[PDB]
């Protein structure tokens, strides 16, 4: 079927649990992607000025597998801190083939963040040819790790009470089942104004904080139940979500990457 990657620069995420230095911070909203020096990637930040201090910091491009970055919240309302590939080149997800994430990453404990948190892979996709309207814009999530709450521990999945919607199906995938949710926000902020569109979520039913994510296997299951991306993918970034809550995200790994269906690398970052 689709061969998975043996390429040796791809980093055995397990092992790869170094503390990272020489960060480059940034404290206030980026007001949306924007690009980083000598790298692929692009980072972008929410940091609603109602709350306290938040920073995301970029661990640059030759160490880390490229993508790495630290967080810190305190007292956030609703921090969103992202880094990743940034596409909007009308281009579905089909594109870019098979899309992966290795990562590792400590965080700050149980109910450090607030009463809702996400952190794993997140995006946006744009379908205008949808016949119903409230899929023409989609916000995705898949979901590796959170950091429960007062009522619900971090070893716990969260479902639909946090997510909102429906429970569509599952799946099994890079050791473990995920529950596949939809979600419709009704005349709710977005990267085209205050209107209604829909969440895809993959929730991972065994959270971890070291791994890899097969990307474009949670693209093709959402698909296939009916929870289409449509032609012009936005971006593919790994995200700290942080509803409220003072706690940090300090990743030793993140490394992107893509391969075809025989597994040959197409992209990748980064004498003895």
């Amino acid at each position: 079927q689709v061969v998975k990657p043996t390429d040796e620069r791809i980093i055995d995420p397990s092992t790869a649990n170094t503390q990272l230095t020489g960060g480059v911070c940034y404290n206030t909203t980026s007001g949306g992607n924007k690009p980083l020096a000598g790298s692929p990637y692009g980072y972008e930040t929410w940091i609603d000025t109602g709350g306290g201090v938040c920073s995301l910091c970029w661990y640059g491009a030759d160490q880390g597998g490229g993508a790495a970055f630290r967080a810190t919240w305190t007292n956030p309302h609703d921090f969103l801190g992202r880094l990743g590939y940034f596409w909007n080149e009308n281009k579905p997800y089909s594109h870019y083939e098979n899309i992966y994430c290795g990562f590792n990453y400590t965080r700050s404990g149980r109910k450090t963040a607030g009463d809702y948190s996400y952190i794993g892979i997140y995006g946006w996709s744009r379908n205008p040819s949808a016949s119903n309207s409230n899929e023409r814009l989609i916000e995705y999530y898949i979901v590796e790790d959170w950091f429960g709450n007062q009522w619900q521990a971090d070893t716990s999945p969260m479902g639909i009470n946090t997510t909102g919607g429906t429970v569509m199906g599952s799946f099994t995938v890079d050791g473990s089942s995920y529950q596949i949710i939809r979600n419709t926000r009704v005349n709710q902020p977005s990267i085209e104004g205050d209107k209604t569109f829909v969440q895809y979520f993959s929730i991972r039913q065994s959270p971890r904080k070291s791994g890899t994510i097969s990307i474009t296997e949670h693209f093709k299951k959402w698909e296939k139940l009916g929870m289409k991306l449509g032609d012009n993918m936005y971006e593919c970034k790994f995200l700290i979500e942080a509803g409220a809550g003072e706690g940090f995200f300090d990743a030793r790994l993140i490394q992107f990457y893509r391969a075809d269906n025989e597994g040959n690398i197409l992209q990748i970052t980064p004498h003895h």
